[PDB]
């Protein structure tokens, strides 16, 4: 039987990372030639991330820790063009590594909720020595960590448990939300992705709009749309790894002023789950299948999608 899955959710919620995991788990992963295609994306992500931090020190008036980094930051923009083409000279890596270890840069990095920074910024920058090597070939995890905004509709196919899956992925940014209707036909199940760690962030398209509140509005619209009455609604509360770290130091009251629980993972996670599930206007006739995920963790996604497939199989 053919099973059509539709991935929905706000931008950067993890939808395309789930797509990548299906290729890794169910079709032997990315070949060397495929990994090499992502080398330019890894380099682009890395240079864009350090540039975003440097940019933010200017707006937030944060000085470098050592005054010598001013020359490194000059050389950064001089040499950045190579990375945006898939090349990484030993001189550029040294410039980035020194900037990344500077205490003023690190101070700005730890204030990233005051600007826009890729979630994978630290992953790549902490691994600069490995990714800067000659003949560097991105690993599966490197590919999973890449960030490219999805425009259009991405369709991938795979076989699992004798089922032929057709998985559809759409862009989640506001400009792409008008395109969601084009995938609405014949959907067996929806996987709605939520970035748990978005609770203290604002939209790139609007600094006044809380990211998690926008996610709730989208989920409210989808879950209660009569067109999806007979469609299984699966909720991926994603980026649980980033949420577990963030909940220790960033109060959830930024998002939900009425939250009275502790700053611990289990209580706060369950509170967010209930906030989303309470948007369901048909609690007795419509079920939501909620899973907490780390979309970049292949082992976690494999077991979660195994459990999801059983629900789809049983209908
Ligand atoms: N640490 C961590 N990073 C994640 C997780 N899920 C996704 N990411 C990272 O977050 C970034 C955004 O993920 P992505 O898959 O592109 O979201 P998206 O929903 O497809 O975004 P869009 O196409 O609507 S603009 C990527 O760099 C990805 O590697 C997670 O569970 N944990
Ligand atoms: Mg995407």
């Amino acid at each position: 039987r053919e099973v059509k899955l539709l991935l929905l959710g706000a931008g950067e919620s993890g939808k395309s990372t789930i797509v990548k995991q299906m290729k890794i788990i169910h079709e032997a992963g990315y070949s060397e030639e495929e990994c090499k295609q992502y080398k330019a994306v890894v380099y682009s992500n890395t240079i864009q991330s350090i540039i975003a931090i440097i940019r933010a020190m200017g707006r937030l008036k944060i000085d470098f820790g050592d005054a010598a980094r001013a020359d490194d930051a000059r050389q950064l923009f001089v040499l950045a063009g190579a990375a945006e083409e898939g090349f990484m000279t030993a001189e550029l890596a040294g410039v980035i590594k020194r900037l990344w270890k500077d205490s003023g840069v690190q101070a700005c990095f730890n204030r990233s909720r005051e600007y826009q920074l890729n979630d994978s910024a630290a992953y790549y920058l902490n691994d600069l020595d490995r990714i800067a090597q000659p003949n560097y070939i991105p690993t599966q995890q490197d590919v999973l960590r890449t960030r490219v905004k999805t425009t259009g509709i991405v369709e991938t196919h795979f076989t699992f448990k004798d089922l032929h899956f057709k998985m559809f992925d759409v862009g989640g940014q506001r400009s792409e939300q008008k395109k969601w209707i084009h995938c609405f036909e014949g959907v067996t199940a929806i996987i709605f992705c939520v970035a748990l760690s978005d609770y203290d962030l604002v939209l790139a398209e609007d600094e006044e709009m809380n990211r998690m509140h926008e996610s709730m509005k989208l989920f409210d619209s989808i879950c209660n749309n009569k067109w999806f009455t007979d469609t299984s609604i699966i909720l991926f509360l994603n980026k649980k790894d980033l949420f577990e770290e963030k909940i220790k130091k960033s109060p959830l009251t930024i998002c939900y002023p009425e939250y009275a629980g502790s700053n611990t993972y289990e209580e706060a996670a369950a509170y967010i789950q209930c906030q989303f599930e309470d948007l369901n206007k048909r609690k007795d006739t419509k079920e939501i299948y909620t899973h907490f995920t780390c979309a970049t963790d292949t082992k976690n996604v494999q077991f979660v999608f195994d459990a999801v497939t059983d629900v789809i199989i049983k209908n």
